[PDB]
């Protein structure tokens, strides 16, 4: 349980207010309660071959919420059935059921999300549900690119190995999506600092 700043290693708790920033107000770092790389201010990114480097950004592995938020609950769920990996769609005006952190620290009762909660997102709404989803994928570090399309794919090969790749004389579709997949998986590991098992 929990969010550890990477620096310092105090442990906060894991409470996503919807934003994938974290500031660690015991150190001042600033990270990704994703993946755990470091945020950085616009042109402050150390990082030599940063193509962004203007912009307030961090980088991020492929497996990270940052990134899979933006994915359906479907294809998370996808993801998952495709790896026998077990998910909850039923619970075991209420709305979300998540309690976040309260917006009076010393408050004495929880605050619950209270978010609308669709069919089948077992009691929790949209975000919350899509985190649970990643929680789960993230844990037994299944990989995301194997569900990419040759796109997403170019675009991954692109980010993380900083090469444009381009089909073979007389290759297919599949082949050339094979291709794509198999170097990056081979080359790009998986988030190195998302906690596993
Ligand atoms: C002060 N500060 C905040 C940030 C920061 C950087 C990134 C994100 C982020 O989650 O991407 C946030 C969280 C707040 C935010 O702007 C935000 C967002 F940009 C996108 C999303 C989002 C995108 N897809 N689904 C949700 C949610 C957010 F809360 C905040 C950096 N500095
Ligand atoms: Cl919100
Ligand atoms: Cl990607
Ligand atoms: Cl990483
Ligand atoms: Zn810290
Ligand atoms: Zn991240
Ligand atoms: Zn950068
Ligand atoms: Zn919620």
């Amino acid at each position: 349980n929990g969010i550890d700043c990477p620096k310092c290693k105090f442990s906060y708790a894991l409470a996503r207010g919807g934003c994938m920033h974290f500031h660690c107000t015991q150190c001042r770092h600033q990270f990704c309660s994703g993946c755990y790389n470091a945020f950085y201010a616009k042109n402050k990114c150390p990082e030599p071959n940063c193509r962004v480097k203007k912009s307030l950004h961090g980088h991020h592995p492929r497996d990270c919420l940052f990134y899979l938020r933006d994915w359906t609950a479907l294809r998370l769920q996808k993801l998952l059935q495709d790896n026998n990996v077990m998910f909850n769609t039923e619970p075991p005006g209420g709305g979300c059921r998540v309690i976040e952190q309260k917006e009076v620290p010393n408050g004495l009762r929880d605050e619950a999300c209270g978010k609308e909660t669709p069919a089948g997102y077992a009691g929790l709404c949209q975000a919350h549900y899509k985190e649970y989803l990643v929680s789960l994928i993230n844990a037994h570090s299944l990989d995301p690119a194997t569900l990419y399309e040759v796109e997403e794919l170019e675009t991954a090969t692109e980010r993380y190995l900083h090469v444009r790749p381009q089909p073979l004389a007389g290759e297919d579709p599949p082949a050339y999506q094979a291709r794509l997949l198999q170097k990056l998986t081979e080359e790009v590991p998986l988030g190195q600092s998302i906690p596993r098992r």
